[PDB]
This record gives structure tokens, sequence and C-alpha cells, in this order.
């Protein structure tokens, strides 16, 4: 066995979620050591959302204006600061459940798990991918801001995303744990286009390699193609151009299955030019691109 | 917002997973209080898998033949017992991270989160549904046995599934936390048919209600139908018969959206009789049935 979207265990992150209240606005924060990270638009009221001056708004706020609650515990704020679009509230007590972590800015096409939280309490976890346009197709309601995306390797939690806002198309935009927005998006109430949503070609191929491993093989053909020939049939369907680095990324899967990478591209070429004819690949009627060449290997071990 | 499969936070369950070793076989166990639950086929060697006599095999095992490790900790077994197809290893130390739990046998059509574990360490979490044929379409490799499915309500963890084996069709079969297999499946190495895989009609309708909430509305029509008329067009496509209880289950969503239940059935009837014509509903090209009328409400709050 089976194959399906699988998220990392959320235990390591549940212990770092807290409630942040700045006046009327309430959202979630990340408690790591003696610091709490949250979106900086907490200081925004209701009439300061079109084009707020976070510098001026932050000057009118003091330490006692921020209330952090790790459950029923009350953390004291002994210092605040604004790094890019994130607020760093220095607290007096260090999180006793702080895991080995690190802030990383993922690349477009990589996956990560999201722990959706409301009022500081986790609600659910699901897998997401950093779309080429630097957006994420997630599920967030009002109050979900502050939720983070993370990757768990061995025992080190790698935080890479913090939710900030939604876009008119329904997709979501956020920043890394250093306050740097992913994409050209800004934290101001205004319509912002995310751009054309391209398909992660390398992930689709990895999803096809996982298919041949699980028994789905009807798409395999007697055909082959060149890298330039495939990229020409991929630009028409809005597929990211496949590079030689992508081929080497899929190397382990190729030798694992015995199907050359360029042969997989030939199968994908026909799928894009002729559809699926009602068939199903790993239980899906469409080509999935949110499975990296690394999620398949760790799930098809 | 957005809509997608979302699992419960796995923190409460990660603290209850342990490694169980009975000779050469090694799998996962559930540590709750001073008892460890695991599949009873741990006592099986390699030549006792076709039709093993668990009574006789268990008589040849003593307490010191079972080794439990909660990470690097070593739990002592002071008593063992066999309840149905599950082993209850009484340990000397009670789990300090035991959450408020309860063993429940879910019904066909209900959903639950699965925490896939290998060697006692959690690997990932994903949402699953109890198929009408009493199987689950999950993702398990060798050593995944002992992993459990759970539902988290407020602060009470409701365990409802423990993985035992895979079927020839790739689907998986397991038991409740009392050792009772879901379906007519038995824990013996033999080909076992799971039966026709019916579609959870009530879940598909709830998935359509969630669609209208998120903006997907092209499937809504000027048509309506009767309950018997819909059930007749559903038996041909292997859809579970819709009952009045199902209608009342969808009541809150109906009043929430203003679309009568029988009107939704009319839209589903055309979708089954005419397909999707290449469109997409909530990012899917097929009709999803693993979203209960209760997962949509808690995700579309
Ligand atoms: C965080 O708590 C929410 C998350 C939203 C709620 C609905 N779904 C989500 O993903 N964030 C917001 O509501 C932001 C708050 C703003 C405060 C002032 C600074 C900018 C962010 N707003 C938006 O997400 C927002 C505003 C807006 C205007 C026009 C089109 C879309 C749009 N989205
Ligand atoms: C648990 O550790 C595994 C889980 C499997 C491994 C591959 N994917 C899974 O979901 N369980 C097994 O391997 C069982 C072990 C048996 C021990 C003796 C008692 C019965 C279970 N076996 C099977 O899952 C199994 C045997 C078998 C024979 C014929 C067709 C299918 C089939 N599946």
């Amino acid at each position: 066995s089976g194959f399906r979207k699988m998220a990392f265990p959320s235990g390591k992150v549940e212990g770092c979620m807290v409630q942040v209240i700045c006046g009327t606005t309430t959202l979630n924060g990340l408690w790591l050591d003696d610091v709490v990270y949250c979106p900086r638009h907490v200081i925004c009221t209701s009439e300061d959302m079109f084009n707020p001056n976070y510098e001026d708004l932050l000057i009118r706020k003091s330490n006692h204006n921020f209330l952090v609650q790790a459950g029923n515990v009350q953390l004291r704020v002994i210092g605040h600061s604004m790094q890019n679009c994130v607020l760093k509230l220095k607290v007096d007590t260090a999180n006793p459940k702080t895991p080995k972590y690190k802030f990383v800015r993922i690349q477009p096409g990589q996956t990560f798990s999201v722990l959706a939280c409301y009022n500081g309490s986790p609600s659910g976890v699901y897998q997401c991918a950093m779309r080429p346009n630097f957006t994420i197709k997630g599920s967030f309601l009002n109050g979900a801001c502050g939720s983070v995306g993370f990757n768990i390797d061995y025992d080190c939690v790698s935080f890479c995303y913090m939710h900030h806002m939604v876009l008119p198309t329904g997709v979501h935009a956020g920043t890394d744990l250093e306050g740097n927005f992913y994409g050209p998006f800004v934290d101001r109430q205004t319509a912002q286009a995310a751009g054309t949503d391209t398909t992660i070609t390398v992930n689709v191929l990895a999803w096809l390699y996982a298919a041949v491993i699980n028994g789905d093989r009807w798409f395999l053909n007697r055909f082959t193609t060149t890298l330039n020939d495939f990229n020409l049939v991929a630009m028409k369907y809005n597929y990211e151009p496949l590079t030689q680095d992508h081929v080497d990324i899929l190397g382990p899967l190729s030798a694992q299955t015995g199907i050359a990478v360029l042969d997989m591209c030939a199968s994908l070429k026909e799928l894009l030019q002729n559809g699926m004819n009602g068939r199903t690949i790993l239980g899906s009627a469409l080509l999935e691109d949110e499975f990296t060449p690394f999620d398949v290997v760790r799930q098809c071990s």
C-alpha cells in the first residue's frame, strides 16, 4: 504494501505549541527553549490589515501586552523582537519538552508535515509539499496561524514553515521559522496572485516508481525518449523541466526497480498525452506530485 | 480553507509504543498501564504459520521468553495471557505516559488514524477507514504488526485497530484491542478473500457537502430523487444502500449548506451515471468515501 500520504509523528511538535494572545487576536506559537515564535500580525488590530506599519504597531506594544499559555501554564514574556514577519517573544521558562530542532528553509518541491492548531491545541496532521509557486495546498481555518510544517529525521525536528495567510485561490502562504515569506507574498490584507501552479515532475516519476513496486504496472510501455524530448512534452502540460540532477535523484529507485529513468519519462509522456483511460494508479485517478523521491524510499523500505 | 485527509495528533500514542521480541519474531506492542498488547502470532516461528495451534505454541513459552523494550528501557514480564488473537503481557512497570484511553470496536464506514511503527519506533501517521468488507487500505511493510488505529476525542484516546496481516489484494486485515478480528479473517498464513469492496455512500455525500463549503459546486444540479430511486442507481455501482439514519447523520451539513440531502443524492446519481468529465472535486478526480459526516464538520469548523 500500500501507498498513501503519510505524515511524520507529531509528538515532538505537540509539546512546543502554545497560545499567543495580543489584545483581541489569538493564534498559535512555537515554544523552543526560552523563546516563542509566532506570526507578527498578532499586533495588528482590525483596521491595520491593508498596509500596517509593523514597526509603529510594535512600538505601541510592551512585554505585558503578550500572553503565552502552554496549556494551562502561564509563560512570562521578558523580551520581544521582530525578525522579518515573525515575532520572537522571550519567555522566562524554557520548554522542558524542547526537541533537537533546527530552522531550515525548504526548496520548492520538497514535502513536510503540517500540524494544524487552533487556540494552541493541535487538531490534526497532514502531509504537504512546497509548490513551485511557493504556495501550499493545505487545510486551514481562522485561527490556524502559527501552525508549523516540520520534517523529522532520526531525532532532529526540522521546522520549515509557519502559516500566515490564505490566498484568493484557496491555497495558503507562509514563512520559514526566521520570518522570511516563501514566495513573493507579504503579510498584508491584499489580493496576491501566487502564479501558475506547476507540477513537480520529479515527484510524479517517483510516484510512478512506487507504483511499479506496489504492483501497478499497466503504464509501463515499450517506449523511450530523450530528456529534451520529454521536457518539450512537459512544458505544454505545465510540468517542471526535468534535469540531470532529477535523474540522479531517481537513480536509487531506477536500480531498485530495473526501469530506466528515461523509460519512466516515456510512460509519463503517454499518460500526459493520452490520460489514464479510466484506470487507477495507486488508488488515484490523477498524477500525484507531492511524493518526493525520498518519501517513497522511506515508505517502500 | 482547503480539504484533505487529516489524522489526529499521534503524540498520545507514541508514548505507548514498545518493541516485543519473542525469539526471532519482532514487532510492536501497545503499553497501557502494566500491560502490553501485541499480535499473538509473535509466538509463531516460521513453520507454524499455515495452521498454528496458538494454545500449544503458547504453552511452550514462558514469561522470560518475551522481551519488551520501551525505547532503551527494559520492561519485565510478570505474566502473560492470550485473549482471542492478542497477547497481554503483564509488565512490572506501568507506563508513565499512559493517556486516558478505551478499547472500542469501530463500525464499517468509520475512520481512524493509524500510527505505522517498525521496531517499536513510530514511522508515520495517516487516516484510514473501516471498509464495508472489514478491510483497511493502508501502507504496511514487514514488521508493521502491532501498530494501532486510534481516535482522539478531547483527551481520551480510543484504540480500535491493531494490524495483523495483509491480504492477497494488497489491503490489510487486523483486530480490535481485544483480539477480535475485523471481518471473517483469521491469523493463519492462508489466502483469504476480503469480499466485494463497497463504497461508503454516506461518506461520499459528506465529502460532497464539504465540497460545496469550499467552493466546489459544479456538480450541483436542478434535479432531485427519492431514497429508493437513488439506492437503485447505487446498487449497480456497488454503493452501500443509503438509509434514513444516514440522512439524519447528514442533517447538520444539509442545514449548514442549504442543500437538501435528497438533492445531494441527485447530484451523486449523475456523477455515477456520467462521471466527472475531467473536472475535479476538492482536488480529486474520483469520489472519496473515507471522510465521515463527522470528519468534515471538525475540519470545516
Ligand atoms: C491566521 O490565523 C489566518 C489564516 C487564514 C484564515 C482563513 N484561512 C486561513 O488560512 N490568517 C488570516 O486571516 C490573515 C490575517 C492578516 C492580518 C493582517 C496581515 C495580513 C494577514 N489574512 C488572510 O489570510 C487574508 C487576507 C486577504 C485579503 C484578500 C484576499 C485574501 C486574503 N487572505
Ligand atoms: C506483521 O508484522 C506482518 C504485516 C504484513 C507484512 C507485509 N505487509 C503486511 O501488512 N504480518 C505478516 O507478515 C503475517 C504474519 C503471519 C504469521 C502467522 C499467522 C498469520 C500471520 N502474514 C501475512 O500478512 C500473510 C500471510 C499470507 C499468506 C497468503 C497470502 C497473504 C498473506 N499475508
